[PDB]
C-alpha cells in the first residue's frame, strides 16, 4: 500500500525508542488508513543497512535517519534522497531556522531537523572532588594534568570507546580544531588537503595523551554506546571519570545508569584551548539530526517528516532523548543544566562545524577513523594519520 511508510531510525534507548511509537501512533491518529512501520536500527549498523537498501529506492526506506554532512550528499547524488525545499512546512522553515543550513546542499532542503548536538567534556563531578581537580581545566596541559590526579586517586580517567573508531577520532578532531587556523582548517576540509603541520601537530598532541595511559584499559575493545562496558556505559555507572562525546550524551547515560534516571553528578565542560593552537577559540563543533524522504515516496512520508517539526513534538524529543530540539522555541523545555550551558555556548557561536569524519564523507572518514585508533594501539604514528586521509582521498 501506498499510505503504509517505512521509518528507520537509530533510537536505542527505551526512552528514545518508545518516543518513536508514541509519534506514531498519535500521527495514525491524526491521519486516517496510513500506518507507520517502525525499525530501530543501532548506530553502528545504520550506514550500512541504508546504504544496501538504498541501491534500489523503490524496496526502501522511505523514511530514514540522515548520515549527516558529506554522507547526506553522497546519498543526494545518488538519487536516493527527495527535494523537500518546497515540501516543508511554514513551521519547520520558521523554527529550524538555525538548524536547517545542515540540511541544505546546493540551496535546496533534504530534511527535518529534530535536534543540535554539539560536542565537548562531560564528565562526574563527583570523581573531579575524589581526585582533587576543583575547577575544569581551560586548558589541555591543564587537563592531562587532572588525568593525572585521577589516575593517581584510582580511577580510570577518561572513558574511549574505540572499538566503535569515530569516538577515538573525536580527541584528533577536537585537536586539529584548536590548532588549525579556521581558514587552514575549512579551506582542508572542503578540498581534502591535509599538508597542513597542524594536522601533525594534533596527532602528536594526542599522543602524547596515549602516553599518559590514562584511557579505560580495554579502550581498543570498548563500544560507545551498548552495554554497561562501553565507554558512555563506564560514565554513567562512575568507573570512569570523563567522556569527549556529543550532546545526545545526557540521554545515552540516562539509558545505562543503574536506575534509568539522569546521571546524578553529570557536569560538561567544553573542550579545553590548546597553547600555540591557532584555531577559533570557543569554536564548536557537533552534528544535528534530520530526516530525509525517499525520493520514491508519496505525500504520507512528507507528512511525517513535517509533522517532526511540530513544536509539541519537538517538546517531547527534547524530554525523552534529554537533548537541544533543533526547533528554536521548543529548547525553553530544555531543564537540565548541562545542556543549559550548551545552549549557552552555542547561542553565541560564529559558527559550527559538522563531525570532521561527516564533513569529510564516507572514504576519508573511515580511513582517519581507522587510523587514529591505530596509533592508539601503537600500529602508527601522527604522519600516519594524514597519510591514510590522503590516500583515500584520491578516490574523490
Ligand atoms: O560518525 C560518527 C557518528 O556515528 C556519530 O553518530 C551519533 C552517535 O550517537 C548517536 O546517539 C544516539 C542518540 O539517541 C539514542 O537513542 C541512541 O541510542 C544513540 O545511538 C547519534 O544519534 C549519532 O548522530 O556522531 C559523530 C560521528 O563522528
Amino acid at each position: 500500500d501506498d499510505k503504509t511508510i517505512t521509518f528507520w531510525h537509530n533510537a536505542s534507548a527505551g526512552e528514545g525508542r518508545q518516543y518513536w511509537e508514541n509519534l506514531a501512533k498519535s500521527f495514525e491518529e491524526a491521519n486516517p488508513g496510513t500506518k507507520v512501520e517502525i525499525q530501530a536500527i543501532q548506530n553502528e549498523d545504520f550506514a550500512g543497512k541504508l546504504q544496501t537498501a538504498m541501491q534500489d529506492p523503490a524496496s526502501g526506506p522511505d523514511v530514514f535517519m540522515s548520515l549527516g554532512g558529506a554522507k547526506t550528499k553522497e546519498m543526494i547524488d545518488a538519487g536516493q534522497v527527495m527535494d523537500l525545499t518546497d515540501k516543508i512546512s511554514d513551521t519547520v522553515k520558521t523554527d529550524m531556522k538555525t538548524t536547517l543550513s545542515a540540511a541544505t546542499f546546493d540551496g535546496k532542503v533534504y530534511g527535518v531537523p529534530v535536534s543540535v548536538e554539539p560536542g565537548g567534556m562531560w564528565y562526574s563531578k563527583d570523581l573531579f572532588k575524589k581526585a582533587g581537580v576543583s575547577d575544569v581545566p581551560a586548558t589541555y596541559e591543564e587537563l592531562l594534568a587532572d588525568a593525572k590526579k585521577l589516575k593517581d586517586s584510582g580511577t580510570d580517567a577518561i572513558a574511549l570507546g574505540a572499538k566503535d573508531a569515530w569516538p577515538a577520532a573525536h580527541w584528533y578532531y577536537w585537536l586539529v580544531l584548536r590548532e588549525c587556523s579556521p581558514e587552514v582548517y575549512d579551506k582542508s576540509v572542503q578540498d581534502h588537503d591535509f599538508s597542513n603541520a597542524c594536522w601533525v601537530n594534533a596527532g602528536k598532541k594526542l599522543q602524547e595523551l596515549k602516553d599518559l595511559k590514562v584511557f579505560n584499559d580495554g579502550f581498543l575493545t570498548t563500544t560507545a554506546q551498548q552495554g554497561a562496558n562501553s565507554s558512555a556505559g563506564l560514565l554513567a555507572n562512575h568507573k570512569a571519570a570523563m567522556e569527549l562525546m556529543g550532546a545526545w550524551e545526557p540521554g545515552v547515560l540516562k539509558d545505562l545508569t543503574p536506575d534509568q534516571k539522569p546521571m546524578a553528578d553529570l557536569g560538561f565542560f567544553a573542550f579545553p584551548e590548546v597553547a600555540g593552537g591557532e584555531g577559533e577559540p570557543g569554536a564548536l563543533m557537533g552534528g544535528v539530526t534530520y530526516f530525509c524522504v525517499n525520493p520514491k515516496a508519496s505525500q504520507t512520508s512528507i507528512d511525517f517528516v513535517n509533522y517532526m517539526g511540530e513544536k509539541k513534538n519537538q517538546e517531547d524529543y527534547a524530554k525523552a532523548f534529554s537533548t537541544i530540539p533543533a526547533s528554536e522555541p521548543a529548547r525553553a523545555v530544555v531543564t537540565d543544566e548541562s545542556l543549559k550551558q550548551v545552549i549557552e555556548y552555542l547561542d553565541k557561536a560564529p559558527s559550527m562545524q559538522l563531525w570532521m569524519d561527516t564533513a569529510l564523507g564516507t572514504n576519508i572518514g573511515n580511513a582517519l577513523n581507522a587510523a587514529v585508533v591505530n596509533m592508539l594501539s601503537g600500529q602508527g604514528s601522527p604522519e600516519d594519520i594524514v597519510k591514510a586521509m590522503q590516500d583515500a582521498a584520491q578516490k574523490g
